[PDB]
């Protein structure tokens, strides 16, 4: 029983973690086989930033300008390349604790753990969302650039996140680790902002099936819905379109518990009209929207890695 | 920016966990030096679970009736000893990625990570508190004995928390790594019933504190309070009493902020007393009670917004 937020074991991460300088800027870095990827803006004064021309900024650099620290040993770099957002240091040695892993871009609604590191070291890990406007609300101080997000299946670490910025609402803008950002933001310090924030449907339908599980079914109700019917009441309350594919992936945690998938989209509206009336669910008196179903299934399950 | 239960990096502890199996019982281990670390009701049947007299049930069992198994290697056990809840396994290799640790017994109302575990794999790591009724809000499963709760300030693990059972309102009890019970539980499956639960209410003045380090003030108030006032006041809502310890506690969150210790019991005593009006504190629209006061200043920024 229970039901906490809880992070992929950050360990295989923690071993990757190292510290990159370049010039009066540090930040993280990510060692993987012989190459340490890192944001792009490592190499920009606080001017640069202003309007940075990265190949310009770039071609002045050498490698011995570069001073990457996995943990009290320097590696040294012997080439730089840039893709995208992300520069991509060769270093003379492949990292001997390199996990099996893949880098992988998630979409909006998908969680993942965040292992949050300070001078190439991780300080802490906590999982979150990327939100529907392309942002993770994280928690993040000045040094944590480069720190990175991932999920595990089996064996293999996915890396989908890599930190680079801290939008003014308080909440985080990265990419993945080819260096894309998600949402529509540049690593440049100019105005941006993150655009209105919509409830990931589906997660929260998931966690209302981790509530059942975990015997919280005050909200339960003998009614049903269609699926146009609550779209039309989830585009009222700002919560994403629940499509056909979210009610197929729902179907294990609804043959679990008995109560079909629109079954529980009548409970989360008449949530979404009426309130909690003082009550909580697993805790909370918002609704949950950072759980998805396979996040439920696997903590009501017991996976491993 | 930005405020996370956040939990510490798992890895030095990950490296530490082992599978223990006597007879048909398998459950984890913390494999630390020499010796593994396990419940002692590993040498239990569901049966001898009513009133086990583990001295008899130990003494019947030699080295090589405990197999351990650390990923795919079994250890040779040469010594079994038990030391109050806990059987200590000396086994013939000393764990190479034993680190830096420390065996420390935690007070109600401080926090740890948790690194869930299964057949001596990990499953996912979360953040807990110890509750003022000595159990924790966990998320485990059957399989789950012998994970383990923890702190990692520095490199220096501090172990403080072995899961060894769930009590029947869904919620977690175990021991130190001492094999002392935290409250008044027996490793025995006689009817047992956790106290009445209260709000740790010093971890909730210090999430207050975090969030208007982050920004947020509209709770504050121009009252202050004594602290015996305050006191009598929240014991109505199920608080802990706040005492000179934690008021003092809190002296460097009331220096940073610049709001007095009691200024900010008095914004407390007023949000028990309106609730929150459909607004939110850092996300929450419940008071959280799960963050320490070293917690917020490990993880807040020393400059307030
Ligand atoms: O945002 C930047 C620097 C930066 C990057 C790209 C860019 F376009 C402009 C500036 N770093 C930070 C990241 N995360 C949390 C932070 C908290 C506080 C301060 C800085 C943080
Ligand atoms: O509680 C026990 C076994 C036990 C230990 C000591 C004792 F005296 C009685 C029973 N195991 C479990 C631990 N945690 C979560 C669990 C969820 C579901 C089922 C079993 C769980």
């Amino acid at each position: 029983s229970g039901f906490r937020k809880m992070a992929f074991p950050s360990g295989k991460v923690e071993g990757c973690m190292v510290q990159v300088t370049c010039g009066t800027t540090t930040l993280n870095g990510l060692w993987l086989d012989d190459v340490v990827y890192c944001p792009r803006h490592v190499i920009c004064t606080s001017e640069d930033m202003l309007n940075p021309n990265y190949e310009d900024l770039l071609i002045r650099k050498s490698n011995h300008n570069f001073l990457v620290q996995a943990g009290n040993v320097q590696l040294r770099v012997i080439g730089h390349s840039m893709q995208n957002c992300v520069l991509k240091l060769k270093v003379d040695t492949a990292n001997p604790k390199t996990p099996k892993y893949k880098f992988v871009r998630i979409q909006p609604g998908q969680t993942f753990s965040v292992l949050a590191c300070y001078n190439g070291s991780p300080s802490g890990v906590y999982q979150c969302a990327m939100r529907p406007n392309f942002t993770i609300k994280g928690s993040f101080l000045n040094g944590s650039c480069g720190s990175v997000g991932f999920n595990i299946d089996y064996d293999c670490v996915s890396f989908c996140y890599m930190h680079h910025m801290e939008l003014p609402t308080g909440v985080h803008a990265g990419t993945d680790l080819e260096g894309n950002f998600y949402g529509p933001f540049v690593d440049r310090q100019t105005a941006q902002a993150a655009g209105t924030d919509t409830t990931i449907t589906v997660n929260v339908l998931a966690w209302l099936y981790a509530a059942v599980i975990n015997g919280d079914r005050w909200f339960l109700n003998r009614f049903t819905t269609t699926l146009n019917d609550f779209n039309l009441v989830a585009m009222k309350y700002n919560y994403e379109p629940l499509t056909q594919d979210h009610v197929d992936i729902l179907g294990p945690l609804s043959a679990q518990t008995g109560i079909a998938v629109l079954d529980m989209c009548a409970s989360l509206k008449e949530l979404l009209q009426n309130g909690m009336n003082g009550r909580t669910i697993l805790g909370s008196a918002l609704l949950e929207d950072e759980f998805t179903p396979f996040d439920v299934v696997r903590q009501c399950s017991g996976v491993t890695f």
